[PDB]
C-alpha cells in the first residue's frame, strides 16, 4: 500500500533512533558484563533486544508502506566510561527518542495513518518503561551510594 | 439482628481507621515501587490488602447488626516524603488504631456483643503484627544505616 | 519523567472518581450480600476490584509522571436504600466518570501524552462495559418485574 | 458436472432464503444479548451458524453443478421490536423456507438429481427442528407469561 | 477437673437449647423435603447437624468438668404449619438461645472458666450465622413473594 | 448509552462494507475450492470469518450505542471469473473499506467516542493485513507466472 | 588482560564487517518476507542472528583484551533491488569478510594470541557455510530458472 511520504521519513528517523539504541545498549551491556556487574548486563541486554524488536517493526512497516528502510546512516553513539555516565547517556537517548516519537504520532494521526500511529504508541509505551528504569537506577545510585549500588549488581 | 447502637458507632469508627490505612499504605507501596524499593512495595501492598480485609469485616458486621457503614468520611492521611518518615507515619496510624480497638473491645464485652468482640480481637492481633513489622524496620534503619537499608529493598 | 501538570490534575481527578466508585460499589456489594442477593454481590464486588485496578493505574502513572496522587479527598457517595435506586446511582456515577474520561483523553492527546491517553482509553472501555451492565440490569427489572428480578439474584 | 438449470435456480433461491435467515437470526441474537437475555442469544446465534452451514452447502453444490451462486440479492429482513414479535418473525421465515424446500425437493426428484435432493432433505430436517424450537418458545411465552419467560433467559 | 457448679448448670441449660433446636430443625427439614422444597431441606438439615455438634461440645465439656449432662428434659418444640411460620419459629428459637449464651459467657468469665467461655463464643458465632440466614430468608419471602420464593427452593 | 448519531451511521456504513466482504470472500473461497486451489480456499475462507468477526463487532457496538444495525442493504459484489480478477477485486474492496474506516476514525475522535475509535483502529489493522496479503499474492502471480502460481495452491 | 593492539584493531575491523552483515541481511530478510518469499526470509533472518552472535563474540573479546569496541562506524550496505542482485551482494560481503578473517587469523598466530585465533577460525567456519549457502542458491536460480526458484520460496 503506498504510504504517506512524510510518515515514511518519520518511520526511518525513528528506525534510526532504534539503531543507535541497539548498539549503545549492547556495548553497555557487555561493558557491565566484563566488569562483573551481572545484573546490569542482563537488563541492558534485554533492552537491546527490545530496541531490535522496535527496529524490526519499523522496517516491516516502511516496507509495507512501500518506502526504503534506511539502515545505512548511524547517529552518534555516546558511550561514557563509568556506570553512572553510561546509564545517564542511555536516558538522554531515550528522552530524545520519545520526543521524536511524540512528533511522529501526532503527524500520523493528522494524515490518518492510524495503524502506523497505533504501532508507534505501543513503542512509546515501551520507551517510557525504559525511561522509568533508567531514572530509578540513577536515583538508587544517589540514595544508596555507588559502592552499595555496584555490590548490588554482582548476582543476576 | 438489631445491634447495640454504640457498638455500631465503634465499628464505623474502626472502619474509618481501616479506610485511611488502606489508602496510606497503598500510596506508600507504589511510592516505594516507583523508587525501586521492591521489597517494601510487596510488604506495604500486602498490608493494604490486610486493611481491606478488615474493612470488609466491619462492613459486613455493621450491616448484619443493621447499621449503616460509613465509607463517606475519610480521616487525615499523613504521607511523608522519605522512607523513614513514611514508615514512621504508618506506625503512628497503627498505634492509634490499636488504641481505638482496645476501647471498642472493652465496650463490646460490657454489652455482651461477644462476636463483635471476637472479630475485633482477631483484627487487633493483626494490627499488633503490623506494629511489630514497622518497629523492626525502623530499628533496622538505625542499626544498619539508611544506605544499607535501601540496598536491602531492591530485590523482593 | 516530568509530566504535563494539567495531565496530572486530570489523572488525580479521575483517580478521585475511582475512589468513590470503589467504596460505593463495595458497600452496595455487601448490602446485596446481606439481603441474600448473591448474584449482585458477586458482580458489584468484581466491579469494585475493577475500580481498584483503575485507581492503581492512575497512582502509578501520577507517580511516574512525578506528581502527587491525591487519595485524601473523597467525593460524594450516593448509596440509596433499594436495589433499583442503588443500581441507578452506580449508573450515574459511571456516566460522570466517562464524561471526565472523555475530556482528559482529548487533552492528553493535545499535549502528546499518548501513553497516558492509551491507558485512559483502556479504562474508558472498561467503564463503558460497567455502563452496559447497569443499563441492562435496570431494564431487566422493568421487563421481568422486581419480584422475578430479585428471585433471579438468589443463586450465584 | 453440468446440472439441470432449474435445479440451480432452486438452489440459488434456497441459498437466498438462507442468507436472509443468517442475518435476521444474527441480529436477533445480538439484540437478545444486549437485553441480557443470554439464553436466547446462545440459541439464535447457533441457528445463525446453522443457516450458514446451509448456505455453504448450496454454494458448493451450485458450483459443483457449474452454476453461479447468487449472494448479491437479499430478500426482506423483518426484524421486529420485542421478543415475541421477533421469534414470530423467525417462525414465518422458517415456514416460508420449508415451503420452497418442499417444492425444490419434488422437482429435483423428477429430473433425477438425487444428490441435490438428498442434501435438501437433510436441510429440511434441520429447518423443521428450527420450527419446532420457535413454536415451543412461543407457546412457553403464553403458558408461563412474558415476565417469567424473560427471567428464564437470563442465565445460559 | 471439678468445674464451677453454676457453669455446669449453664452448660446443661445451653445443651437443653441445642436439643430442642436439633429436633425442631430436623423435623422442619423433612417437612420441607416432603413438600419438595429441596433447598430448604438441605439447609435446615445442615443446621440440625450444626446443633448436634454443639450438643456434643456441651456434653464433653460437662463430663470433663465432672457434671452430669442432662439429655432427659426437652423444652417446647414449636413446629408451625407453613414455611414462613416455621422459619419464624426457628428464628425465635435462635434468638432465645443467643440470649442464654450471652448470659453464660459473661458468667464463665467472672469465675475464670475461660475455656468454657471460649467454646461458648465459638458456638455463639455459629448461632449468629443461623440467625443471619433465617432473617435473610424471611425477608426474601416478602421481597419476592411466597410463590416465587417456593419455586426458588425446588432445586438444591 | 445513547451514542452520537453520525457515529452510528458510520458504524452502519462500515458494517455494510463487512457484509459485502463476507459474501464476496466466501464465494471466492468456494470457487477456489471447486477449482482445486486448496490453499486459496483456506486463506479466503479465513478472511471471510475475519469479516464476520468485524460485522459482529459493529453490530454489538451499534446496539450498545442504541442504534439499529442495518443488515438489509447489500452493496455491489464484484465476483470476477479468474484468480487474478478475483483477488484484484478483493483488493479494491479492502482499499475502499480502509478509506471509509480512516474517515470514521477521525470523526469518532472529534466527538470523543474513543471506544468506537479504538475498536475501529483494531479492525483497520486487520484490513491492512488483508491488503498486505492480496498485494503480495498479486505480485507473486507476476513474478512466478500464472501456471507456477496455480500449482502452488494445490496443497494446503 | 592487555591484548596486542593490532589484534584489537583487527577485531574491531572484523566487528565492523559483522555489523554491516547484520543490517544488510536483516533488511534482505524482511524484503523477502514482504514479497512473500517466506523461505528466504527464514534463512537470511537466521544468518542475521548468526552475524549478531559473531559481533557479540568480538565485542566480548575486545573488552576482555581491554580495547574499545567500535560500533560507531558502519561500512557500505549494498542492498540491491531483486532476489539475485541481493543474494549476490550478500555473497560479495561474505567473501570480503572471509578475506579479512584469513588475514587476522594469520596475524593473531604470529603474536601468539591463540584464543583470539581459535575464536576467529570458528567464525570463519560459519562464514564459509554462509558462502556455501549463497553459492548454491545462486546456482539453483540459473539451473531451475527464476520463476521456479521464486515459487520454491513461498512455503517455509
Ligand atoms: C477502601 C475500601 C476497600 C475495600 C473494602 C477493599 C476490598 C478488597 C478485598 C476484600 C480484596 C481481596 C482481598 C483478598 O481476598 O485477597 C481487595 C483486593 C485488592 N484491592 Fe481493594 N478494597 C478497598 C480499596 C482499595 C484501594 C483504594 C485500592 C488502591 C488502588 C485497592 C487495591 C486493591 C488491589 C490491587 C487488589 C487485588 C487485585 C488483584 O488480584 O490484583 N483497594 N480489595
Ligand atoms: C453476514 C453476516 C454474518 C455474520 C455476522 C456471521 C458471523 C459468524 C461468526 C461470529 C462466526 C464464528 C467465528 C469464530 O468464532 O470462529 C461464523 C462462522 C461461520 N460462518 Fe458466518 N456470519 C455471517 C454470514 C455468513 C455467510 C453468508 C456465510 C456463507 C455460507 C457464513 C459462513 C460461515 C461458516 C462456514 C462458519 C464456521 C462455522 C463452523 O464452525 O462450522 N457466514 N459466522
Ligand atoms: C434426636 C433426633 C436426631 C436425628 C433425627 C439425627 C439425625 C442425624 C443424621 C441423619 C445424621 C447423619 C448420619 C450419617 O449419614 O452418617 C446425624 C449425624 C450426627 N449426629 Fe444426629 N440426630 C439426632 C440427634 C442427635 C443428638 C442428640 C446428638 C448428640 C450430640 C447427635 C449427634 C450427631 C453427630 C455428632 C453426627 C455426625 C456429624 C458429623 O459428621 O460431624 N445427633 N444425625
Ligand atoms: C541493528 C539491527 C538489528 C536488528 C533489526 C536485530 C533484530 C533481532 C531480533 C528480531 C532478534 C530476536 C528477538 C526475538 O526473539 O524476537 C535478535 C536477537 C539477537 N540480537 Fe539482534 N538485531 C540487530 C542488531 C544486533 C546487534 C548489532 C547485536 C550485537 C551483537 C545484536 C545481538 C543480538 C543477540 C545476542 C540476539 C539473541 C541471540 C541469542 O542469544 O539467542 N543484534 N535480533
Ligand atoms: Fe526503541
Ligand atoms: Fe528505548
Ligand atoms: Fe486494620
Ligand atoms: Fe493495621
Ligand atoms: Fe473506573
Ligand atoms: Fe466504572
Ligand atoms: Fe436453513
Ligand atoms: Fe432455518
Ligand atoms: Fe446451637
Ligand atoms: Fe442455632
Ligand atoms: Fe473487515
Ligand atoms: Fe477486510
Ligand atoms: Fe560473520
Ligand atoms: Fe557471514
Amino acid at each position: 500500500m503506498k504510504g504517506d511520504t512524510k510518515v515514511i521519513n518519520y518511520l526511518n528517523k525513528l528506525l534510526g533512533n532504534e539503531l543507535v539504541a541497539i548498539n549503545q545498549y549492547f556495548l553497555h551491556a557487555r561493558m557491565f558484563k566484563n566488569w562483573g556487574l551481572k545484573r546490569l548486563n542482563d537488563v541492558e541486554y534485554h533492552e537491546s533486544i527490545d530496541e531490535m524488536k522496535h527496529a524490526d517493526r519499523y522496517i516491516e512497516r516502511i516496507l509495507f508502506l512501500e518506502g526504503l528502510p534506511n539502515l545505512q546512516d548511524l547517529g552518534k553513539l555516546n558511550i561514557g566510561e563509568d556506570v553512572e555516565e553510561m546509564l545517564r547517556s542511555d536516558l538522554a537517548l531515550e528522552l530524545d527518542g520519545a520526543k521524536n516519537l511524540r512528533e511522529a504520532i501526532g503527524y500520523a494521526d493528522s494524515v490518518h495513518d492510524y495503524v502506523s500511529r497505533d504501532m508507534m504508541i505501543e513503542i512509546l509505551r515501551d520507551e517510557e518503561g525504559h525511561i522509568d528504569w533508567l531514572e530509578t537506577e540513577l536515583d538508587l545510585i544517589q540514595k544508596m551510594g555507588l559502592q552499595n549500588y555496584l555490590q548490588a549488581q554482582i548476582r543476576e
